[PDB]
């Protein structure tokens, strides 16, 4: 039993983890076989950074203007191509620590582990999820830039962020592996806000059945709503709507507890007018969205990878 | 910037983490060197574990009893020890991936990182704390007995913690790498009983330390106390007297921020006589105790490993 938020264990990432060193700007590089992906703004200078023309800047680079460290060892850049914000630098010599690997666009609502690295070295790992505005509540610092996100499956690591920038409001904003932003930002030193963030609903209602599953029952009530009843009242407290997928996805949930995904939304639907009342739930003293059904299952259920 | 709950790099414990078998029972195991550590209970039935004598069912088992796999590669066993509530099996091979490790006792405060494993596969990462009356707030399934906690210090990996139970209540509790309990708790098919559970003191101190780094300052008193007074004052809230090292730990948290230790301990004193008035620290106005004033350095600086 217990419900703590679980990262996926990152030993198949830190074997990828590289430095990439242009000029006297230096990041994090992710080495897969004998492609090093990394932000492409490394290649920019301090005044590059306001207002910069990539492939302008790109085509004044070279092979050699790159540094790339693998532990002590220092790896020769042999070529070098760009996909969106993402540099793609290849090198002579392949990796031998390379997983099972494939590139994914994560749906907002979703979640992946985020191995914090500077200078090429993991730092923490931590869990994430990808909220409805395309920006995470991550924890990041000046060198943390090619910081990945991921997933394991099997022995199958599926990458879906890459870190690039830190919004003004704490905040964080990326690009998955192909180099396209999640949201509506672009990389460069500017002041970027995002929209109006929703809480992500299908992953309240999973984190409640995790709290019944550990025995927290105190917000549960006798009463029950329809679909269409629990999404207007929940759209009037900024909530995205419940689809019929994700009642299908809270199924296992429903079926573990005995309680109907529709009680559940009574009690969520209770919760958003009334309060709290200064009582936790899970120990928490505010409804958290960052737990998928998945997340809930793996842990309740019993899964393991 | 951003604050959360942040677990070392799993990967240096992950290539340690076996799988052991005797009969039909199975844990996990850690395999440093030439040597398998895993509980002692391994060697047990259903029926065994009510009532165990540990050291006459140890009397009966041979070498060939034991079955330790790296995933699905067996490692012979070529003798085999006990020290207090763990098994020691030693192995015909030396681990490879060992790392410069350690075995270390923490203190009810100090944090840790479980990476919590089933059949030999690590499952997941979590940040731990040690709770006062010796339990953790963890998260574990059947199968999870040999997952090890852990703190890494540099390129040094000290082990902590090795599980072993989960209590009625929902906690867990576990031995360190010696075989010592921590805890009033044995390893039996038994209801236990933790103790009253406390505040982490010292953690909280530092997540208000936390706080002045970033933007949040109100709650500052501007008064004092003896390290006496406080420790007699914070009992009467259920919080952990401040030890010795308490104050010389919350030291360079002290320094960067100018306030000083008993001046900070005078500003909770404050927030646990009167209450918050609906403010609040850090975002969730709750008083976190899980964060290690290590936690706060390690994470708002960026140290790597
Ligand atoms: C990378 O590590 C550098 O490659 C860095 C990581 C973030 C900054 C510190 N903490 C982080 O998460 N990324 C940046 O510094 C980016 C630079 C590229 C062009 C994206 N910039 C920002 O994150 C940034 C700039 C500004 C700003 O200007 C003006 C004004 C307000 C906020 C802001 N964030
Ligand atoms: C290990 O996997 C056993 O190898 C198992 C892990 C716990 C069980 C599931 N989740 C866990 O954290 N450990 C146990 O089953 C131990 C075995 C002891 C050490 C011999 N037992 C318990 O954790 C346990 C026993 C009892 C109990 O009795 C009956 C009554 C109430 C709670 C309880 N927990």
């Amino acid at each position: 039993s217990g419900f703590r938020k679980m990262a996926f264990p990152s030993g198949k990432v830190e074997g990828c983890m590289v430095q990439v060193t242009c000029g006297t700007t230096t990041l994090n590089g992710l080495w897969l076989d004998d492609v090093v992906y990394c932000p492409r703004h490394v290649i920019c200078t301090s005044e590059d950074m306001l207002n910069p023309n990539y492939e302008d800047l790109l085509i004044r680079k070279s092979n050699h203007n790159f540094l790339v460290q693998a532990g002590n060892v220092q790896l020769r850049v042999i070529g070098h191509s760009m996909q969106n914000c993402v540099l793609k630098l290849k090198v002579d010599t392949a990796n031998p620590k390379t997983p099972k690997y494939k590139f994914v666009r994560i749906q907002p609502g979703q979640t992946f582990s985020v191995l914090a690295c500077y200078n090429g070295s993991p730092s923490g790992v931590y869990q994430c999820a990808m909220r409805p505005n395309f920006t995470i509540k991550g924890s990041f610092l000046p060198g943390s830039c090619g910081s990945v996100g991921f997933n394991i499956d099997y022995d199958c690591v599926s990458f879906c962020y890459m870190h690039h920038m830190e919004l003004p409001t704490g905040v964080h904003a990326g690009t998955d592996l192909e180099g396209n932003f999640y949201g509506p930002f672009v990389d460069r030193q500017t002041a970027q806000a995002a929209g109006t963030d929703t809480t992500i609903t299908v992953n309240v209602l999973a984190w409640l059945y995790a709290a019944v599953i550990n025995g927290d029952r105190w917000f549960l009530n006798r009463f029950t709503t329809t679909l269409n009843d629990f999404n207007l009242v929940a759209m009037k407290y900024n909530y995205e709507p419940l689809t019929q997928d994700h009642v299908d996805i809270l199924g296992p949930l429903s079926a573990q507890t005995g309680i109907a995904v529709l009680d559940m939304c009574a009690s969520l639907k209770e919760l958003l007018q009334n309060g709290m009342n200064g009582r936790t739930i899970l120990g928490s003293a505010l409804l958290e969205d960052e737990f998928t059904p998945f997340d809930v299952v793996r842990q309740c259920s019993g899964v393991t990878f």
